[PDB]
């Protein structure tokens, strides 16, 4: 499994 | 899945 | 701003 | 999908 | 202002 | 700021 | 950023 | 197995 | 990025 | 057995 | 990049 | 026995 | 026997 | 790119 | 006797 | 694309 | 893809 | 006897 | 006589 | 998808 975690400020 | 949830002000 | 929402489940 | 939704002041 | 709307297919 | 969390379980 | 750590079981 | 570890900026 | 290591059994 | 090694800058 | 090396022995 | 050898650029 | 020959960008 | 060769005998 | 041919994208 | 071709006689 | 045709006879 | 016709995609 | 009919997805 | 039909008279 992959856990994915976090934010982005752009698109 | 990932979900994705927020705002951006610049691309 | 720019809503962002949703899921990216192809990756 | 991740569906996008606003405005931006700038590029 | 630059209204921006859509989706993206892949992140 | 978008927050991205989530799972990658098949590719 | 956003954290990405785990395995991949289906390539 | 494919053992996965780091971040991204973007996605 | 993302470090990637490990071995393939089966996809 | 195929290994891998290495990084990536997307998912 | 993800350097990859190594053999299947029933494809 | 089938040889694999060389990059990807992504998964 | 069957031969196999050529190259592959992605697993 | 990710060179393949060789064969597959036993099937 | 059984005849085999074509090509493969991925591994 | 990886080049697939021979015989397969003995299953 | 890859087209198999024939018989087996060794099974 | 026993007949094969078709095709695989990954092998 | 052992009859055969149906279909597989690898060889 | 590989097509099987026949008999088996032996293996």
């Amino acid at each position: 499994k992959v856990k994915v975690w976090g934010s982005i400020k752009r698109l």
